[PDB]
């Protein structure tokens, strides 16, 4: 059958952690008291689901309460126990409390306050520096929570909020988290389609941290390209085929061989052959003065089939693209 792997860093991460670090099952859950918050006014309404800005009234603080749609028990307790895994950690979320609703019984958490400029608004003007800064600012979240044995696993602008006036940035929305563990087969139905990598597409469910990595590139192609998004499918199957039009097929099928990835019948027809385009073809005019030599090199070893050979995101960190911003951030 399909040939098994392993992430390349942080493999045994949660091996050598206590059980309970990652047994979230076994995690007990202590609601907090409802009462303590009074909610003020919806935030992004619109665009995100049941989110209020409120106030903790036992000590007159500024707080964001997310209501949850109704999932398992389950994500409920995985999403928490990741949370409170990473709370502190760099451009992280802080997860505040645990609440519940008396009589409906609705979970709700609470979160820091932070400011939110939507990429909606910054899309259309961010510099140069900027981008790169944003891009450093995410992979250190990545590389933090990867390096705690979780898979964010839904990398997109939507979960990423920049507070542009202090430079600051939060990745947000780990319903869809879950702990790496070498073997685990992991289900194939996450992130959105514009972001999901080849490895989804193609059904391979013992991917890794590096699945992180493919979505971050989608976000830098469109940022530096200037088409939102880059990789514009209309469903799951035309997803690869977008993507098979920019990378090529030659190594599509070499990544399906290298794993023993059965790939269903009809689709290979679907593939067809297509040859490779230089990511020199989606350069012009106006996204003229956001692409670099350093930034098409460090784009083409996160866009990679294979997810073993994409950088990771120390790597990434390390990348001559973000050479003047990690000198800057020292001061
Ligand atoms: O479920 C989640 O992971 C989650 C976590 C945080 C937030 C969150 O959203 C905000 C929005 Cl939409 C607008 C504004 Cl102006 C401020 C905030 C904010 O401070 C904030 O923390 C939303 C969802
Ligand atoms: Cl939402
Ligand atoms: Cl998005
Ligand atoms: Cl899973
Ligand atoms: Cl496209
Ligand atoms: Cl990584």
């Amino acid at each position: 059958g399909p040939v098994p792997s392993r992430a390349r860093v942080y493999t045994d991460v949660n091996t050598h952690r206590p059980r309970e670090y990652w047994d979230y099952e076994s995690h007990v859950v202590e609601w907090g008291n409802q009462d303590d918050y009074q909610l003020v006014r919806k935030l992004g309404r619109g665009k995100y689901s049941e989110v209020f800005e409120a106030i903790n009234i036992t000590n007159n603080e500024k707080v964001v309460v997310k209501i949850l749609k109704p999932v398992k028990k389950k994500k409920i307790k995985r999403e928490i126990k990741i949370l409170e895994n990473l709370r502190g950690g760099p451009n992280i979320i802080t997860l505040a409390d645990i609440v519940k609703d008396p009589v409906s019984r609705t979970p709700a958490l609470v979160f820091e306050h932070v400011n939110n400029t939507d990429f909606k608004q910054l899309y259309q003007t961010l510099t140069d520096y900027d981008i790169r800064f944003y891009m450093y600012e995410i992979l250190k979240a990545l590389d933090y929570c990867h390096s705690m044995g979780i898979m964010h696993r839904d990398v997109k602008p939507h979960n990423v909020m920049i507070d542009h006036e202090h430079r600051k940035l939060r990745l947000i929305d780990w319903g869809l988290a879950e702990f790496y563990h070498p073997g685990q087969e992991y289900n194939v139905r996450v992130a959105s389609r514009y972001f999901k990598g080849p490895e989804l597409l193609v059904d391979y469910q013992m991917y890794d941290y590096s699945l992180d990595m493919w979505s971050l590139g989608c976000m830098l192609a469109s940022m530096i390209f200037r088409k939102e998004p880059f990789f514009h499918g209309h469903d799951n199957y035309d997803q690869l085929v977008r993507i098979a039009k920019v990378l090529g097929t030659e190594d599509l099928y070499d990544y399906i061989d290298k794993y023993n990835i059965e790939l269903d019948p009809r689709f290979n027809d679907i593939l067809g052959r297509h040859s490779r385009k230089r990511w020199e073809r989606f350069v012009h005019s106006e996204n003229q003065h956001l692409v670099s030599p350093e930034a098409l090199d460090f784009l083409d070893k996160l866009l990679r089939y294979d997810h073993q050979s994409r950088l990771t995101a120390r790597e990434a960190m390390e990348h001559p693209y973000f050479y003047t911003v990690v000198k800057d951030q020292a001061r």
